[PDB]
């Protein structure tokens, strides 16, 4: 039996898909060690978002699957009998899950802690972390899309995806050789319009593009959207996510009956208010929860941010250098062999960082024997599952094999990289993989992964769902 799945995975690596691409693949039944596959498991290749992997790892070691996060609003003294406040201070301590619902929460706790008026300016403190907002070696045309999204401390996620550091951009076609209707979202009053695009005769082709050119705030839209399409909608980047939070509690207060005199700006709290009134606080649910959304979805955003959450965490620095130091730190003490691992970022945006498919099944033993094995285990997209919170980047792949509702892995892809890696359950044992991809000139290999993980599961004795 072991002969046999052995010269099937043989046979699946020889898809013309994986023509001039080197391949990681290893499989470890995590019960006993035996290595069931291994076929170039040494080789140092990028991972993409298998990267994340090793973040949530290391995330669960240093903070804590109890860990949450804060976020407070401090002015210099509570208001007086005339309700008013100078200056004021929106703290982000690196919540990656802090809405703008979150945000009317705490304008209403400012109102309600008898501030009337905000008489200074408001200032969005995102101080926490350093102000590096993109990794050196990110692509600089990637920079407009969400998972590209500025690094602040101080950033207001989107939707139950808690996409950070974005605004959501709805485009509404209006009479044909009309202006095309932009609606910023969030960023409306925040980020610039550039609205160039047109609405085409019904019946016309879709041209719509919508950029945020690179180094400004501007939302720049082109192209031509038909009179009888659907509006458009697409989540784009800011400038400085902690400024748009600024703005969007801005109007929170205003809201809540706070009328705001100043400016609205970056700032941190000054070293010399002595006894800061903190008027109103957040508390994030904790990081086994943000797991899922994290890793379901594989959002590139929190990976980052809990980096350094986790730099913070081991060093008071809330910096990439500092937290990726503390995620091989973190690996290392879980056991895990970090010799082949280069961490040039959380996400595995970066093409920067490697690993090898023996360092992730390393992982993925070290991992399974964790106190944190099952919240661990639950952020990771089911193959073939439907709800996009359980199936996330796997929802629909492996749909009616052996696969679906058991094989728990994450997925990675970018230009010429692919990766899967995770557990396949066994009624037999549980086993670990790790299948990673560089090179390939055409479309991922995702059928090659998928029928990899398809013949594991099948080998751990599972039949598909009918
Ligand atoms: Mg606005
Ligand atoms: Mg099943």
């Amino acid at each position: 039996r072991l002969t046999e799945l052995r010269e099937d995975i043989d046979a699946i690596l020889e898809d013309p898909a994986l023509e001039g691409a080197v391949s990681g693949v290893v499989v470890v039944d995590t019960a006993t060690g035996e290595e069931l596959y291994s076929r170039d498991g040494g080789e140092q290749l990028l991972p993409a978002s298998n990267m994340k992997l090793f973040t949530a790892a290391a995330a669960l070691e240093v903070l804590g699957a109890d860990h949450s996060f804060g976020t407070e609003v401090a002015a210099e003294s509570a208001p007086g009998r005339r309700g008013e406040v100078q200056d004021l201070y929106l703290v982000g301590r690196g919540d990656p899950t802090l809405s703008a619902e979150d945000l009317d929460a705490m304008a209403a706790e400012v109102a309600a802690s008898g501030v009337r008026t905000v008489r200074g300016d408001l200032y969005a403190d995102d101080t926490w972390f350093d102000s590096e907002r993109l990794v050196d070696d990110w692509w600089p045309e990637d920079e407009p899309y969400a998972y590209s999204a500025q690094i602040s401390a101080l950033t207001v996620a989107h939707g139950e995806r808690f996409d950070t550091g974005v605004t959501e951009v709805s485009v509404t076609p209006a009479a044909e050789g009309e202006p095309a209707d932009v609606d910023l979202g969030a960023a409306e009053g925040y980020a610039e319009l550039d609205n160039r695009a047109v609405t085409g005769a019904a019946g016309s082709a879709n041209t719509l593009v919508i950029d945020r050119p690179v180094g400004t705030n501007t939302i720049a839209v082109t192209g031509s959207l038909p009179a009888d399409a659907a509006p458009v909608t697409a989540l784009r980047t800011v400038d400085e996510p902690a400024a748009l939070a600024g703005h969007l509690f801005e109007e929170a207060l205003e809201s809540n009956g706070v009328t705001v005199k100043g400016d609205v700006g970056l700032g941190g709290v000054p070293a010399d208010w002595q006894d800061a009134e903190v008027l109103a606080d957040h508390t994030s649910a904790e990081l086994s929860e943000i797991l899922v959304p994290f890793m379901k979805f594989s959002n590139n955003g929190h990976a980052e941010m809990l980096v350094k959450s986790i730099g913070q965490e081991t060093a008071g620095a809330g910096t990439w250098d500092a937290g990726l130091v503390g995620v091989e730190e973190a690996l290392s003490g879980l056991g895990v062999d970090t010799a082949g691992l280069v961490l040039n970022d959380g996400s595995g945006l970066s093409r920067g960082n490697l690993v090898t498919a023996d360092t992730v099944v390393d992982l993925l033993g070290q991992a399974g024997s964790a106190p944190w094995a099952q919240t661990w285990s639950a952020s990771l997209p089911v193959a073939g599952e439907s709800d996009p919170f359980v199936g996330g980047t796997l929802a629909n792949r492996m749909r009616g094999t052996a696969a679906e509702g058991v094989v728990e892995a994450k997925t990675g892809t970018m230009s010429g990289v692919s990766a899967l890696s995770g557990y396949v359950p066994g009624p037999e044992g549980e086993l670990a993989f790790s299948i990673v991809n560089n090179g390939h000139s055409g479309p991922a290999p995702l059928a090659v992964q998928d029928a990899i993980a398809v013949r594991l599961a099948e080998y751990a004795g599972h039949q598909a769902p009918e």
